[PDB]
């Protein structure tokens, strides 16, 4: 059975389990069950399933080199699919809530969930809470007797937390740290002194890399009972590196990819985000350019946004990106090589992860 | 050491642990650490700590009748305080998010968190996410080697889920079930056919009773290694009963307690909530009264809200409340008696829980 079909069948299984349990144990009625079914499909389906499928990929890698009964192979694959879905549902939680937080309009060419006419923010916040609770219901049901249950919950827990910490880092990235105060409305930074590579890296490391690359990799090891075949510090390092790279790409696209292609109208400039473009622009700009940046950034006014886009174009940031790219290639290759010492197989899964990110 | 002082010291300990771990492991800076410290205090402190203190109370009950080394008594009490804080932080999560969801103004005589000038909804949603992640960080750290860790996480998990399901039941309670559809903006019910005792009970059972009464009781049993001294079905029944009663009281107060006393301006009528007053009014009203209710309920207009308040006054709902109260007294006493069969001590903790609710 091909990986994607297995993964998608498990979605149907898991959905049916969750909705059946709401009827038998939580006194739900059919109309609310239908609402939740539609919520799950709309928020969890329709992406590329990169994260969930990485869990499946890692597990398949181990199966190819490990002796097992056929029933055991199927069990490990079912586990990897459920675990993949846990990550996809955790992402869905964060997308729902983030879209609300940011007042976002679209996501993947469709309205944000909260904007659906029969949803509203009042329900959507709670819907996003339910998305994440479903991750736990899945784990407790499908993995109840599994030897990796503890380590899987503890890891999941840490990644979730890191993610929420990263969201805080993100939404506060255009404030001056020394001015943060719940009592005082937060001015946008005037100096941009905190738009540095190191500050940027911290945002991205927590907000994206733990759930997008670390969790899928390590969950595939856990459901494979293979975490002792890897040096965990190398897994962390490679995950944080590829994940950073993934975000820089996302930041570039926000500014330069046509809205129809992107699935949304990017607003990083208007939102004054600490993006890779802004940090790298401020890293090479002259005094006059920095001044023109400060006068136009973080403003909804389209004339000012176009001034910022023009400043990025004239600044030839494509060249800084090529250079960053080349350095990421060196380091990712270095880590992959290091991972071969203890597990060729896992090194190869990381290679696959890298190819799917590198050239996308 | 008195229970409240122990409980409050543990708060300081747990806060310090969480903020220290954010500095040493999550790369946090001092200003964001301060923001989170202020968030925790503002959202978790200042209530009566009924829920957290119930865990401590149950545990103290067992200590009085069980042989242990002094160090063990202290360990069990420390555990009960951490576990109490887990519940208080879970409530804080839900209050933060619910206040946002409902567009609430005040809570306990202070502005809702999201309304603080340097917070905003964009941060507050995430803050509420962090509140709940902190429950898990506490459990994994303080209870890592504990024999009850599994059962405690699994229970916690189920209660959290039940709560989010109850929130869905609540926010959808003024819609016609058969009209729920994410594609279509939801009209308020015109018939009120779903304002029944049984539908009401389901809302309250999930939205409040699991986290307010069941979880504190059962967490006190778990940290005491005493869950085999009780019949769990009796614990559930008594928890659901007292919790229902607690909510009916809350519903009455929303309408009739002066705003300064309540800590907020109650808006159940304007929000068209399925309250105990509305269900009991519709249960005794004549045709003309029902018609006047339908014309005025669920409308911000103060003239219409005063018409609804007047209809409740003329309907002498105090008498239905006395009658309900008397029946709750019978049943709670019956369950307490039943609980004495296997544990006098735990029966007595439930009595204390009841006295603190009954006459408050
Ligand atoms: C363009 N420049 N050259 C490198 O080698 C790295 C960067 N910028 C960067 C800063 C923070 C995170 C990721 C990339
Ligand atoms: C201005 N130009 N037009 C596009 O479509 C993309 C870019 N520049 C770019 C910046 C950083 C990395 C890669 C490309
Ligand atoms: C007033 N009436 N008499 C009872 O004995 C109970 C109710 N009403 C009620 C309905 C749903 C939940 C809780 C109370
Ligand atoms: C109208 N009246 N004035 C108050 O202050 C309270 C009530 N009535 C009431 C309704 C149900 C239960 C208890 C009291
Ligand atoms: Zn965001
Ligand atoms: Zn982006
Ligand atoms: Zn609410
Ligand atoms: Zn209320």
């Amino acid at each position: 059975m091909a990986s994607m079909e297995r993964f998608l069948s498990v979605y149907d299984e898991v959905q049916a389990f969750l909705l059946d349990q709401l009827q038998s144990k939580y006194e739900i009625d059919p109309n609310r069950a239908r609402y939740l079914r539609i919520m799950m499909d709309t928020t969890c389906l329709g992406g590329k399933y990169f994260r969930g499928m990485t869990v499946v990929n890692v597990a398949e890698g181990f199966l190819a080199v490990t002796q097992h009964d056929e029933a055991t192979k199927e069990r490990i694959l079912h586990d990897a699919c459920v675990g993949g879905w846990m990550i996809e549902f955790l992402q869905a939680h964060y997308l729902v809530e983030d879209d609300i937080m940011d007042g976002s309009v679209m996501r993947r060419g469709k309205p944000c969930w909260y904007r659906f006419p029969g949803v509203t923010t009042q329900c959507a916040i709670n819907d996003g809470i339910i998305l994440k609770s479903w991750t736990q219901i899945m784990a407790w049901h499908y993995f109840a007797d599994r030897p990796f249950l503890k380590d899987l919950l503890c890891l999941f827990q840490k990644v979730d937390y890191a993610t929420a910490v990263g969201q805080m880092y993100d939404v506060t990235s255009m404030c001056d740290s020394n001015k943060l105060d719940p009592e005082v409305a937060q001015p946008m930074t005037t100096d941009f002194a905190e738009f540095t590579p190191a500050i940027y890296k911290r945002i991205v490391k927590y907000k994206t890399t733990f759930y997008t690359y670390l969790l899928p990799l390590v969950m595939g090891l856990l459901v494979s009972e293979a975490a002792a075949s890897v040096e965990m510090n190398l897994v962390e390092r490679v995950a944080h590196l590829i994940g950073e790279y993934f975000q820089v790409q996302d930041d570039v696209m926000d500014c330069f990819t046509p809205p129809e292609q992107l699935g949304k109208v990017g607003t990083d400039i208007e939102d004054a985000k600490c993006s890779w473009l802004a940090v790298t622009f401020l890293g090479k700009a002259n005094a006059a350019q920095v001044a023109e940046f400060k006068a136009n950034y973080g403003e909804k006014d389209p004339a000012k946004v176009a001034v910022v886009k023009r400043l990025y174009s004239k600044a030839n940031l494509q060249a800084d990106f090529a250079a960053y790219e080349a350095e990421v290639v060196r380091e990712v290759e270095s880590l992959i090589e290091q991972l071969k010492v203890k597990s060729p197989t896992f090194a190869e899964s990381v290679a696959v992860v890298w190819e799917k990110t590198h050239k996308r």
